[PDB]
C-alpha cells in the first residue's frame, strides 16, 4: 500500500514526540534535540477522495502502532494503537485509524473519518498531548506541515 515517510510540524512549530508509550507530545524543538522527534508512516488507504481531501492512516515509522480515533467517556479521543505487526499496513484500515488530509493553503489537516469534524489538534502550550479536538477557531492548532524524510 503507498506510504510516505514524513514528520509533522504545527503552525507554530512545535515537533512531536513519543511522551509515553503510548501519548504524543508536542514542544519546540531545535538543534540536534530535533532527533527525538517522531516519524511517521503515512499510508494512503481506501476512502472517500476528493482533490482536496485524501484518506490516509498515520503509523509510526517501525513500530505497530497507529494513531486511531475512538470513544472515552463519550468524547472522542487519539489514543495509540498497537496492531498486529503482519497484518499492517492495509490498504482497506479500520474507520478509526482513518484521516482526511486536507491541504488548505499550504498547510494541512488531519480530521477523522470516524468523528466528522473532529481534528488532530496540538496545545499553545509546551509538553502537552496531542488530542482529538472538535473546535477549528482560534485555540488550540489544527494545522500542520509535512516534512519528506529520506526513509
Amino acid at each position: 500500500v503507498r506510504s510516505l515517510n514524513c514528520t509533522l510540524r504545527d503552525s507554530q512549530q512545535k515537533s512531536l514526540v513519543m511522551s509515553g508509550p503510548y501519548e504524543l507530545k508536542a514542544l519546540h524543538l531545535q538543534g540536534q534535540d530535533m532527533e527525538q522527534q517522531v516519524v511517521f508512516s503515512m499510508s494512503f488507504v481506501q476512502g472517500e477522495e476528493s482533490n482536496d481531501k485524501i484518506p490516509v492512516a498515520l503509523g509510526l515509522k517501525e513500530k505497530n502502532l497507529y494513531l486511531s480515533c475512538v470513544l472515552k467517556d463519550d468524547k472522542p479521543t487519539l489514543q495509540l494503537e498497537s496492531v498486529d505487526p503482519k497484518n499492517y499496513p492495509k490498504k482497506k484500515m479500520e474507520k478509526r485509524f482513518v484521516f482526511n488530509k486536507i491541504e488548505i493553503n499550504n498547510k494541512l489537516e488531519f480530521e477523522s473519518a470516524q468523528f466528522p469534524n473532529w481534528y488532530i489538534s496540538t496545545s499553545q502550550a509546551e509538553n502537552m498531548p496531542v488530542f482529538l479536538g472538535g473546535t477549528k477557531g482560534g485555540q488550540d492548532i489544527t494545522d500542520f506541515t509535512m516534512q519528506f524524510v529520506s526513509s
